[PDB]
Formats: C-alpha cells, structure tokens, sequence
C-alpha cells in the first residue's frame, strides 16, 4: 500500500493468541479483553525497553465491542469492559508515545460474532480516525462471497485513505481467498500494508512448522511480492508463553526476520521471562528484520531434516537460518561451502560472519572457497549474518 | 516378575533417546556410544546428585556390540569403541556404587542391526552376569514369529534366573505383538520387571501426548497388572533435551509419577540446565513415583480440553495431575469438587492439600464439601498431593 507506511515490517503487541476472546472479567478479571489490560500492557510496552526494541503498535484484536452498534449506526466499545472508550484509550496510549490498532471485519459479523463492516466501511474507517486509531486489522469471516471479499478490502482501504489519517491497513485477504481460488499478490499488495496468507498461529511447535512448510513451499509465489509498504504476515510471534521450548523460540525469531515479518508479540509483558524478553528484544535479529532493502527471504535448501534460509540485506549483507527438523537425539553437525550462500556475492572475494542465535559469536573471516561447519539443536535454529568484505 | 527386583519403578539413566547409534568416535568422540560416554555419565550421575536423587541404573543402549560374536559364540563389546569390555566397565560402575544396566534383542538381530540373541538365551543371560550386569533391557526386533516372540521372552527370563544373578529384566515384549494380538498382561508380568508398551519416545510434546493418550485409551487393560515387580513402561524421560518446553517438562515428570513408571533419564548430564535438572531431582514428584504401595494411577477425567488423572499412595493419601490440553490462549481455569477425587475417600471429612508442580505451594485445608480451584498453563499440568485428615 502507497500510503507512506509499513516501510519496515510493523512491529508491535497483539492480544489474540494469548487473551483471545475472554469476556468474563468478574472470574478471569486478569485475562478478559478490557481497557485495563491494554492500558497496563501500554506500561510495560514503555517501562521494560519494548517501544525502545522498536514495538510501537498497542493492538486490539477481536471481542472490543458492544454487542450492538448505536443508535447512529457507528461502532461502540464494551461498555462494561472499555468503560471509557476507544477515544481515551487511544488518547493514553499516545502519551506513551505508542499507537493503537484496532480491528474490525470485512463480512457481517467479527469472527467472534460482535458486529461487522459490511455496509458500513466509510462510517467504521471514519470513526476509527476519529478515535485516532493509527493501524485496522481486517478479518474475513461472514463473508462467503468472493466478490463481497475483494470489493469489502479495496473499499475499506480507500475509506481509510479518505480519512486523511495515517492508518496502517493489515488484511487478512489471501487468507480468505483460498477456498475459493489462488490470492493475486499484485493486487492484494496494492491495498494493504501486510496481508495474512495461512492459518491462525497457536501456541505450539507443530503451528509454527506449518507456517514455514507453507511458506516455503508457496515461496515462488509471495516472497518477490513483498517490500517496503507491503509484506507477508505469517502471523503473530508468540514466544514468552507456553508451547515452546528455547530452541522452537530461537527458531521463530530467527525465521521471522528471513521472512521480513511483521512482529506482533502476543504474549503478556506483565509475566515474561528474562531470557524470551532477551530474545525478542534482540536488536541485530530485529535488525535483520527491519532492514531498509525489504527483501524478503527464502528456502535456499531442504534435505536430511535440515533447512537452508537466507536473507539478502543492504549493503551486499545477507542473513543465513540453518533449521534442524530431526526431532531426537542430539545437536547435528551442518557443513554448507560459502560459495552457496548470498548468490555466490556474500563473501567474494570474503564475508566476516557473525553468529546471532542461538548465542552471539564471532566466527572470523571466510574466503569464497571456504567451508562453513555448524551444529544445530533439534528443532532449533543457528541465524548469522554475513558482512561482505575486501579484507 | 518375582525376583525381588524394581519393588519400586526402576530409576537411571539410558543413552538412546539422546545418543542413538552414534559410531562415529572420530568425528564426535564426546557423543559417540563409548565407554568413555558412560564412565562421563557415571561421574556426573555420583557428582551431580543424581544418585541420591534415586537414579541409580546407568544403562547401555543398542550400539554397543561389536559386528559379531567372538570365537567362543558369546557376545563381545565394540573393541575401539568399549576397549575394556563390558565387565571392567561394570567393575567401575559398581566402584561408583552404581548399577550397569545393557541391551539385547529376542530375534537374530537388534533393531540397529548387531548380533541378536535367538539361539544364544542361555549363552547370552551367563555372559550377561558374568559381566556383572545389573539390568537387561530386550528388544524386539527381527522376530519372524509371535510364538518365538513370546518363547524367546520366557526363555531369556528364566535364563537370567539360572544364573543367580539378580538383574533387572526390562521387555519390548507387549509392544511387538499389539499390531498382531492383543497382549496378556498377567502372563508378561510372570516374566518381566517392566514391559514397553507403546512407540520410541523422541524429543517432542507430540510424542508425550501420544503416550499419554494411548495409555488412558487402554487403561482398562493395563492398570491393575501393575505393582511391585513389575511396571508399565511408557518409555524415556527426555526432560534437559531441545524439543519440550518448560510446561512439557513438567507434564512428563508429574504424569511420570502418575503412571508408577521407570524414570530412564535420556539427556546429556554433561550439559543441563538447573531448572531441568531441579525438575528430575524433584524429592517430592520422584516419592510419588516411588511409592511403596506401587499402584498406577489412571485417568479420571477428560473434557473441555482438561484431563485430571489420579494416583492413590500409602497411608491414604492421593497424588491428582490436571493437564491443560488446550495450545492456545493463557493460564486456565478449572475446577473440581474434592469429593469426586479419591474416590471419595481422599477428603472425607477433609484433606489438606500441597501442590507439588509448577511449583510447591500448601493449599491448606479442604472439607468434603469444597471445591479444588486451580489455573493450568496449556500443555503445562498441575499435581497435588492430597492427605487426608482422619
Ligand atoms: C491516499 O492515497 C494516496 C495515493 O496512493 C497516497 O498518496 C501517496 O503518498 C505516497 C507517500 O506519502 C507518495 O509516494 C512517494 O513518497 C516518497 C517519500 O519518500 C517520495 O519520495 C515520492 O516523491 C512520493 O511522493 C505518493 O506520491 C502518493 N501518491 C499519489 C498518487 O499522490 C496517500 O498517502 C494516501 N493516504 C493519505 C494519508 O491520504
Ligand atoms: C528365580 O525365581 C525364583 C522363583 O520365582 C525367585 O524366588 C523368589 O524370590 C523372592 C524374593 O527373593 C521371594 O519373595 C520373598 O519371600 C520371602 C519369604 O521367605 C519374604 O521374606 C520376602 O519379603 C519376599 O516376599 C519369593 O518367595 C521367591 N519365590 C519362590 C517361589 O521361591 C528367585 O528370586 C529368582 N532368582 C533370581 C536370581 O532372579
Ligand atoms: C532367525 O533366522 C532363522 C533363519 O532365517 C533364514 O535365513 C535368513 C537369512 C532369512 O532369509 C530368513 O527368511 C530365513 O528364514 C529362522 O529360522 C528363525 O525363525 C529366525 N528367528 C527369529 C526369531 O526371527
Ligand atoms: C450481510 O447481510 C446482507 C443482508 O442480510 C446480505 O445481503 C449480504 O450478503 C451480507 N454481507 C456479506 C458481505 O456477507
Ligand atoms: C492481478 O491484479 C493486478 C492489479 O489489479 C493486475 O494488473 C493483473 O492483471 C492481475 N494478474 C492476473 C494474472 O490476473
Ligand atoms: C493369561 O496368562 C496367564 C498366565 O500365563 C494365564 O493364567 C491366563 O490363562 C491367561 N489368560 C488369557 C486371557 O489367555
Ligand atoms: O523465491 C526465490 C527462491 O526460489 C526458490 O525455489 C529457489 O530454490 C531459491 O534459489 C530462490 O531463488
């Protein structure tokens, strides 16, 4: 989307996959989707060094609205659970230097069944920039028509535009194309800042496999589409809560910097360990990620449950993720000739590499003839970053 | 099996999960199956506190044979790899005050491809506690028929009797004949100490959650045989690996004690974490294990994606483990009226209640009437120890 925005990928706090639709704040007052709850996590996103990493966007997902619109047809915040509105909570989210996003749905009714855009696109984009909400995630559901799908998201992205305010516009378009027929990226991209493309991620290894085998397996398709103002989302990262081991959050982080990922924590920051805190606030992987040529990264190689992915980055940099699938026994040696990496370019004549995950280590000088020897965790990832060089 | 033996579920150490059949000392000679390997471990295991944990079986896996038997027909540890042999090696492991523990298969080959044991019971079982090996794990591979199967089993396990050695007899007999018959469990624990049930183990949550399934789907069939002597043996601890989280972890040490089962640590001890290895030591968690009564608990409940199990102890007192199956979302509510746990027994008229894991914290008094309210982590588990009051 041409609107200035989404240069980098989108970085930010995503209540989904960690609070979900909780609406029950007499018993689970902690984890219900309340105005108290973001604004507590706007405190942390500032006081634990997150807006510093770069997370700038506070994000709502489903389950924020009255069960009714008004009585002029624009959308309402919970009375009971967002007391003071969508207006002041945006307002405080600001003084935090932060932004707020919302999110909203292109059918009849939210995934979760509270009220939907259809009908309704300009009055709901309106009222959003009003509120001075700065990013709309807008989901699929309700919507059966292919027809109704497309023209819902080019309509909502232009009555976003017409608003005159800057909103980051984050689809969940291709995503909903699928039963019906293969995405066009051309014209998804000319519409939206970021676009989801698989299945909602959950708290598991097993869930962020399956977002790498789609990706890699439908690279040929999305991954030259992406850049600056326009990436692939494969959905929030959710490392810092319980269905991970070390090595599977290593594995995340790293693949969603070669992706040029949108990062979306979803988590909670009032109860998260030093070392997930750690790895999320990594700043050369979340450099990787951010890198300002936004070229979005592949699958080099597959064989023997090992992977191959790397990243061309600015100035003749590239990033390398070596996975290991084999899911028992101990760490495995990998042996890859640097020729192979980059194009052949990363290190001609030489590149100083530089491993990040899982530890940060120097590795020295390679010249272009030579051989780079790793060992990878089950499971696990080693990213490193190749600096081309004469020396 | 009536030799005296695994009166309480069996505790050690066995390399496969973590080491496989690695051979390649030149390349990797820290993590090859070597004799150097085990005496690392033994080390560690004296060392490290594991022993006075109760770990106390240090057990070679397949891998360990040379190519074929020696000029006398017996078998014979890899001569590069294990240049000692196997009783110098057991003659160090009991230095330690540790037991060695070792592997052979019931048909012509083991599943790694080395010299089996058919034909060679009587040969094999002698060689074994002339060695002074402590504990036989048997597998199952390469048998052509469910008669020799089950004739290879009783003959190695009376075998081993015959030499008046007392070593611990570990079965993959039920595991191999489940695709084809449906196993006698009385007749298995007349031969066995404890018996493998169901597929390898590896490093992964999906893996436990199989185990565990398959387990309270066939329950039923497998509780009641087990008791003192004899065990189900749902296979390897794989806590201190790569593929399980925190939450996992604890989901296998807690349904572990649960189940009355061996607790085979697979790891590297060389590198493990504090936290894994706090989890493993659990004084508290492995005393549930090792109840003297040795009554396998079971599954008492399923739905909403919970699943509470339940473990009765001595001196009428209860173990109760609460999963969390749901891999989605964030710490979850459920509750359950303490007169349904126990059989109604545990907290009539009242119960004081400790919980165990995540972490160990006093709950305090409950009567009969009361409810149990607790918050499960997804894929984590909750245990509890519940004594009654009198
Ligand atoms: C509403 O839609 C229009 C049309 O796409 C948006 O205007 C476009 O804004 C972008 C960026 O603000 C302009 O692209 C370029 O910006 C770079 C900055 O580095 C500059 O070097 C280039 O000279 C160029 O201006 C683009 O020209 C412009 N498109 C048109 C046809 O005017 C607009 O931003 C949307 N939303 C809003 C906030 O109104
Ligand atoms: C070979 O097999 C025989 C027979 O199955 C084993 O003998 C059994 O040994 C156990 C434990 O040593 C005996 O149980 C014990 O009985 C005494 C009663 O005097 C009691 O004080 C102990 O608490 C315990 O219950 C069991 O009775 C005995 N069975 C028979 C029928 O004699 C023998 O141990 C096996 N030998 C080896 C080396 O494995
Ligand atoms: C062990 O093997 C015995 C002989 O096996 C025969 O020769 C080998 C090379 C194969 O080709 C096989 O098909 C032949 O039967 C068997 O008599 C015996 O049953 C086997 N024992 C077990 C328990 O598998
Ligand atoms: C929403 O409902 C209207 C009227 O009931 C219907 O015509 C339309 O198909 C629905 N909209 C979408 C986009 O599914
Ligand atoms: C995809 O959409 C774009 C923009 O609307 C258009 O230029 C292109 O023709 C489309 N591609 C195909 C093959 O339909
Ligand atoms: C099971 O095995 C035991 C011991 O061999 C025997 O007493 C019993 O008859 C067997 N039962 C069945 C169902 O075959
Ligand atoms: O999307 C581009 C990529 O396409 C892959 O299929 C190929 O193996 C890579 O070399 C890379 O060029």
């Amino acid at each position: 989307l041409d609107n200035g925005l989404a240069r980098t990928p989108t970085m930010g706090w995503l209540h989904w996959e960690r609070f979900m639709c909780n609406l029950d704040c007499q018993e689970e007052p902690d984890s219900c989707i309340s105005e108290k709850l973001f604004m507590e996590m706007a405190e942390l996103m500032v006081s634990e060094g997150w807006k510093d990493a770069g997370y700038e966007y506070l994000c709502i997902d489903d389950c924020w609205m009255a069960p009714q619109r008004d009585s002029e047809g624009r959308l309402q915040a919970d009375p009971q659970r967002f007391p003071h509105g969508i207006r002041q909570l945006a307002n405080y989210v600001h003084s935090k230097g932060l932004k707020l996003g919302i999110y909203a749905d292109v059918g009849n009714k939210t995934c979760a069944g509270f009220p939907g855009s259809f009908g309704y696109y300009d009055i709901d984009a309106q009222t959003f920039a009003d509120w001075g909400v700065d990013l709309l995630k807008f989901d699929g559901c309700y919507c059966d028509s292919l027809e109704n799908l497309a023209d819902g998201y080019k309509h909502m992205s232009l009555a976003l535009n017409r608003t005159g305010r800057s909103i980051v516009y984050s689809c969940e378009w291709p995503l909903y194309m699928w039963p019906f027929q293969k995405p066009n990226y051309t014209e998804i991209r000319q519409y939206c800042n970021h676009w989801r493309n698989f299945a909602d991620i959950d708290d598991s290894w097993k869930s962020i496999k399956s977002i790498l085998d789609w990706t890699s397996f439908n690279q040929e398709r999305i991954v030259d589409v992406a850049g600056p103002g326009g990436w692939n989302d494969p959905d929030m990262l959710v490392i810092g809560n319980f269905g991970l081991s070390w090595n599977q959050q290593v594995t995340q982080m790293a693949l969603w910097a070669i992706m040029a990922a949108p990062l979306f924590m979803s988590n909670d920051l009032r109860h998260i360990s030093p070392q997930a805190k750690a790895l999320l606030q990594d700043k050369d992987v979340i450099a990787i990620n951010q890198d300002p040529l936004g070229k979005q990264g592949y699958q080099l190689r597959q064989g023997d449950n090992f992977e191959v992915w790397e990243r061309p980055l600015s100035g003749l940099a590239w990033a390398v993720a070596m996975i290991n699938r084999q899911e028992i026994g101990g760490p495995r040696s990998y042996t890859i000739a640097v020729a192979s990496l980059g194009k052949g370019v990363a290190c001609n004549p030489a590149c100083f590499i530089t491993q990040l995950l899982p530890v940060k280590r120097k590795l020295g000088f390679y010249e272009w003839t030579s051989r780079l020897r790793s060992h990878i965790n089950p499971t696990g990832t080693v990213l490193l970053q190749l600096e081309n060089t004469m020396q």
